C-alpha cells in the first residue's frame, strides 16, 4: 500500500503514497514485468468521471476543494457534457493541466523545471495555415536567441476522430532521411520514411546530410500541408571538439530546439492530438544516441578512425573512448555558441533533487528508470542508484499512432 | 497467451511462450512496476506439487517423461516425503536443477554458459571444518591457473530451519572494509559490517586496503567458524594502465575469483541456503562499480588528478573520461596475467545471440534490463535496444536475509 524506494549510494529513504491516487495501468503484473517494453473517441460516460477527477485535483491545487465555485464548475461541466458530449477547459485548467501533464511525464529526467512551462493556447486554430504561424511563434519564443525557454502549444481537442489536429512530423525541427540506390541511408534513418511521405506529398527534397524537413500539418481532419520553417528560425550548432581540430571535418552539426510532437495530451478526458512542446537537450540525447545509435547518424567508427584507437579488439574500449570524445563536442559546441544544454551528471543531479521536492510536497514522483538513466556512464550519475516507482497519473502525454497509418485522405 | 518483443535497433522480432510457465511473484501490479527496486520452512501440504513440477520437467529434459522409471520417481519421492516431510535429489536432478537455475537467473548476462557449470555435490557435509575443505576445492578448481570455470558447491538443504548451513561470506574472495574513527573508511565499504563481524569472532585483521577475509562459516545451524583462505589459492592481479604508467601507482589490484556465496537455490522446492557459485568477471563489474561507485573504493577523483582534467565543471565529463581509463586498465591488467576476463562489448553482444538462440528452443528468456545492461556506454551494447520480459521460473536463485539478522546463537 505505502512504499519505500532507496537511494543504495546515500542510503536515503523516502516514501511514496502519490501512486495510491495511480490511474492508467502499466503493462505489468505479478507474473510479468514489462518495464523495458517501449510501449506495453471517450463517450458521456467515460468523460464524466475523468473530468470530475481532473476538476477535483484542479480545485484542490487552488484550496477550493468542495468550494462553491468548485461544485459550480462540476455542475456546469457535467451539463455541458449531456449537452455537447465534451467540454472546454478554462484557460487556467489548460494551463495547470499541461504543467501537470509534464509533471507527470515518468520519462523526463527534466521536470524539475516543470512549474514554468509556457503555455500557448491555439484552441482557436482552424487551418493548416494557422497551425504554421502558431508553431513560429512557438520556435522563436522557445529558441530565444539561444536561451531556450520551455512551452507547448495546444490546438484544439478531438470531437469524433475524423477532425483531428496533428503535426505529422515527431519534432518541429529534424534532418530528412533518404535511401540511397548505393543501399546505404543518407541523413538521418530515422524520418526515413515521414522524408517519403514529404516528397510523396511535393517537398523539393535537396538530397543533403542535414535537412531540415518540412512541418507536415493536419488540421480539422483535413489532409495535411507542407510549411518550410523560416530559416532564421532554427537555430543550429556546428559541432568542433575542443582539442581535436580535425573533428569539424566530419561536417556535424545539430539543431538546437528539442521539439517532441507527435504525442497526445490528455486533461480531463479530451484529448489533444495536436500539442508540441519544447525544452532544451540533455547532451547525451545527441551526442551518445543521435550519433552514435547503430541506427542513427551512426558515427563512431570514423570518429574512431580519426583517433588512431586500435580498434582491432573490442576490449580496448576503443568505442566508450570515443563515445567520450563526441560528448564534450557537443556540450562544447552548444555552450560556445551560447545555446542552452546539459551534461547528464548536472541533470540527474537535479532530478534527484526534484524527485526529494516531489516525495515531500506531493509525496511522491513517479519515474521510469529505464529512461531517466543516461545512455553513458550510467552507475556515475546519482539515479543508477537510485530505486523508483513507475507509475501512470493523469493529465499525461501518451503515444498515439503515426497519422500516415491511420489518415483516411 | 504469446508476448512480443521488439528490438528497436534491428527491428527484430521474438515471441515469448515460456513466462506462461512462470510461478512466483514480480513485486509489480497493473498499478506500479517496480522493476528499478533491489529486492521486491516449507510443509508436506506445499512441497508434493513442486517437487512434481520439477521432476517433470526433468523428465521432459532427459527424453523420458511418462515413462515407467518417471513414474517411480515421483512415486519414490512421495512416498518419502509425506514419510520424512522432505526428500533426497539424485545426483543427476541435483546437477540438472543447478544448472536451470543459472539458465533462469534473468540478471546474469553470462547465461550462454549455463550448460558448462561444474556442480559439486557437498550434500554429505557435517561440519563447518568439512565446508572449508569443499570450499577451498571450489576456489582451487574454478581458478585454474587463471583459466577459470564455472563451478558451484552444495552444501546439505534445509530441514526444519534450525539446522542450516550457510557462508557467512557474500562472496568467497572479498577485500575487508574498516570505518576509521574519523569516519572515512580503509578498504572496501561494502564489506564493513562483515568485516567487524569477523573482528568479533576473533578475526586479526591485517587492516590494510586489501585483505582476502577470511570465510565465517555456519555448518548444520550451529555457530559461524573462522578459516583463512590458502593464500597460495587466491588469486590475485596488480592493476596498471597500458600507456599510463602512472597508474600501478594507484596500489590497486583485485582478486580474480569473483564466487557470490549469500544466495539461496531453489529446487524442486527443496532450499540449498549455502551454495557458493563462481565464473569469471566483465571487466565494468571491477572498473565500474567496485572502483567507481561512491559507497566502494571511490578512485575517480585521483585517477582524474593524475589525468590533470578540467575537474572544475561537469560539463567537461572528467568523470567519463577517467571511467573509461580505468576500464581499460582493468581488462589490460587480467589479460596481460592470462586471468580470464571479458568486456561488456563482447559479454553483451554474446548474451544477445543466446537470448535469441533461447526463445527459439525454449520459447523465451526471462531477463531484467536493468542489470543486463551494463553500468557504463550502455546505448552503444546490443542489449541497451532490446526489449526484455522479465519473470521468475523455478529452480532458481533467491536473496535470503543476511543470516547475522536471523541466526539464533549457541555460545
Ligand atoms: C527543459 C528541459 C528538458 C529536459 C532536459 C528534458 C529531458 C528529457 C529526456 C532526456 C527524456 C528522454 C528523451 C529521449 O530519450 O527521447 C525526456 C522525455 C520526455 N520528456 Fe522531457 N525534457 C525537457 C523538457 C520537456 C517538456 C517541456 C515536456 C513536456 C511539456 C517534457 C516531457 C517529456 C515526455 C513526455 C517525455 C517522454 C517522451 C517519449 O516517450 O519519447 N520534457 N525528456
Ligand atoms: C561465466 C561467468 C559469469 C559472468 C560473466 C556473469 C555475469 C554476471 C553479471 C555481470 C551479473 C551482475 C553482477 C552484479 O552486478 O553483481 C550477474 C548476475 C548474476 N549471475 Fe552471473 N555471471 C557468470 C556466472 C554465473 C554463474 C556460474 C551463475 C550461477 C551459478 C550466475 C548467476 C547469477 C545470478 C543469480 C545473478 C544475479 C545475482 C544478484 O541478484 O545479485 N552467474 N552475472
Ligand atoms: C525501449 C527499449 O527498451 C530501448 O530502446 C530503450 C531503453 N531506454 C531508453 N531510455 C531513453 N531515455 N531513451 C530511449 N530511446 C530508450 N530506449
Ligand atoms: C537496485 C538499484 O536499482 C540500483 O542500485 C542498481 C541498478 N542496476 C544494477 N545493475 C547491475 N548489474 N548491478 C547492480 N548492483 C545494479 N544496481
Ligand atoms: N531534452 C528534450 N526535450 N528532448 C526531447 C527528445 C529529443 C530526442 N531525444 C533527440 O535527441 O532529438
Ligand atoms: N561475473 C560474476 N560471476 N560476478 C559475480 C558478482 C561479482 C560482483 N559484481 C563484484 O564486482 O565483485
Ligand atoms: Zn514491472
Amino acid at each position: 500500500r505505502f512504499l519505500k524506494v532507496k537511494n543504495w549510494e546515500t542510503d536515503v529513504v523516502l516514501t511514496d503514497t502519490l501512486h495510491l491516487k495511480s490511474t492508467l495501468e502499466t503493462g505489468c503484473t505479478e507474473h510479468i514485468c514489462m518495464g523495458s517494453i517501449m510501449n506495453p473517441v471517450r463517450t458521456k460516460d467515460q468523460l464524466f468521471p475523468l473530468a470530475k477527477e481532473f476538476l477535483d485535483q484542479y480545485y484542490s491545487s487552488i484550496k477550493r476543494f468542495g468550494s462553491k465555485a468548485h461544485m459550480d464548475r462540476l455542475e456546469e461541466v457535467n451539463k455541458e457534457i449531456e449537452s455537447t458530449s465534451t467540454y472546454q477547459l478554462k484557460d487556467t485548467e489548460l494551463i495547470y493541466g499541461a504543467k501537470h501533464a509534464w509533471r507527470n511525464a515518468s520519462r523526463c529526467v527534466g521536470r524539475i523545471q516543470w512549474s514554468k512551462l509556457q503555455v500557448f493556447d491555439a484552441r482557436d486554430c482552424t487551418t493548416a495555415h494557422g497551425m504554421f504561424n502558431y508553431i513560429c511563434n512557438h520556435v522563436k519564443y522557445a529558441t530565444n536567441k539561444g536561451n531556450l525557454r520551455s512551452a507547448i502549444t495546444i490546438f484544439p481537442q478531438r470531437t469524433d476522430g475524423k477532425h483531428d489536429f496533428r503535426v505529422w512530423n515527431s519534432q518541429l525541427i529534424r534532418y530528412a532521411g533518404y535511401k540511397q540506390p548505393d543501399g546505404s541511408t543518407l541523413g538521418d534513418p530515422a524520418n526515413v520514411q515521414f522524408t517519403e511521405i514529404c516528397i510523396q506529398q511535393g517537398w523539393k527534397a535537396p538530397r543533403g546530410r542535414f535537412d531540415v524537413l518540412p512541418l507536415l500539418l493536419q488540421a480539422n481532419g483535413n489532409d495535411p500541408e507542407l510549411f518550410q520553417i523560416p530559416p532564421e528560425l532554427v537555430l543550429e550548432v556546428p559541432i568542433r571538439h575542443p582539442k581535436f581540430d580535425w573533428f569539424k571535418d566530419l561536417g556535424l552539426k545539430w539543431y538546437g530546439l528539442p521539439a517532441v510532437s507527435n504525442m497526445l495530451l490528455e486533461i480531463g478526458g479530451l484529448e489533444f492530438s495536436a500539442c508540441p512542446f519544447s525544452g532544451w537537450y540533455m547532451g547525451t540525447e545527441i551526442g551518445v544516441r543521435d550519433y552514435c545509435d547503430n541506427s542513427r547518424y551512426n558515427i563512431l567508427e570514423e570518429v574512431a578512425k580519426k583517433m588512431d584507437l586500435d580498434m582491432r579488439k573490442t576490449s580496448s574500449l576503443w568505442k566508450d573512448q570515443a563515445l567520450v570524445e563526441i560528448n564534450i563536442a557537443v556540450l562544447y559546441s552548444f555552450q560556445s555558441d551560447k545555446v542552452t544544454i546539459v551534461d547528464h551528471h548536472s541533470a540527474t543531479e537535479s532530478f534527484i533533487k526534484h524527485m526529494e521536492n516531489e516525495y515531500r510536497c506531493r509525496g511522491g514522483c513517479p519515474a521510469d528508470w529505464v529512461w531517466i538513466v543516461p545512455p553513458m556512464s550510467g552507475s556515475i550519475t546519482p539515479v543508477f542508484h537510485q530505486e523508483m516507482l513507475n507509475y501512470r497519473l493523469t493529465p499525461s502525454f501518451e503515444y498515439q499512432p503515426d497519422p500516415w497509418n491511420t489518415h483516411v485522405w
